[PDB]
């Protein structure tokens, strides 16, 4: 029973929370124990989900929040469908609009560095980056931002509310070195 286990159950909706549980133990981890990546997942989850609500309706296919097998099962459809090539790791969203999955990423250092860290991860020119930090910044691949200023600031709100949410807590500090 940790203070940041019950923070991210409060901060955090209900179904968010169910997913990231999910997600964890289908990867050999437990949200009581490893709690900082707990909040860090619920936020990533989030954040995907704020990224596909931003723009039109039927603009994204959301690959995060599913299990293991119907994520890779819809990501080959979208290939088979529009000719886009297999991605190595699984991707996030996918693009209808522009034609190419995304990865988001949510971190605690510089935008700069973890996008470099992701870029070689995935190697892959076509698969579109887009990272937010918990200090407001924000970088795409080729400056492409994909949505509005509007809905991006939105994220960057509610990425900047859950720092100090969990600051006033004093969990922030463990948060951060962590990552
Ligand atoms: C499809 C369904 C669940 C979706 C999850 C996602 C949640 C979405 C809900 C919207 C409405 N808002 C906004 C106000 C509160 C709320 O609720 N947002 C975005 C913001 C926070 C939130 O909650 N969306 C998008 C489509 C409708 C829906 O619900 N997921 C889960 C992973 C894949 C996926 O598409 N599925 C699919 C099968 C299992 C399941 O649960
Ligand atoms: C790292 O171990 C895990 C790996 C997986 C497989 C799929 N992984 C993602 O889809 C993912 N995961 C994270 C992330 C993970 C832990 C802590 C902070 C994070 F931001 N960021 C992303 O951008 C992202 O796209 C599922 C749960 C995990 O616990
Ligand atoms: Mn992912
Ligand atoms: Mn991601």
């Amino acid at each position: 029973g940790s203070h940041m286990e019950d923070f991210v159950r409060q901060c955090f909706n209900p179904m968010i929370v169910e997913l990231a549980e999910k997600a964890m133990k289908e990867y050999g981890e437990d949200p009581k124990i490893e709690t900082n990546k707990f909040a860090a997942t619920c936020t990533h989850l989030e954040v995907c989900f704020m990224y596909s609500d931003g723009g039109s309706k039927h603009r994204f296919e959301i690959i995060e929040g599913r299990d293991r097998i119907m994520a890779w099962t819809v990501v080959n459809s979208i290939c088979n469908t529009t000719g886009v090539e297999k991605p190595k790791f699984l991707p996030d969203l996918y693009d209808y609009k522009e034609n190419r999955f995304i990865e988001i990423g949510v971190t605690r250092r510089e935008v700069h560095i973890y996008y470099l860290e992701k870029a070689n991860k995935i190697k892959s020119e076509k698969t579109h980056i887009h990272i937010f930090s918990f200090t407001g910044e924000e970088m795409a691949t080729k400056a492409d931002y994909t949505l509005d200023e509007e809905s991006r600031a939105r994220i960057k709100t509610r990425l900047f509310t859950i720092r100090q949410e969990m600051a006033s807590r004093s969990l922030w500090d463990s948060f951060r070195q962590s990552e």
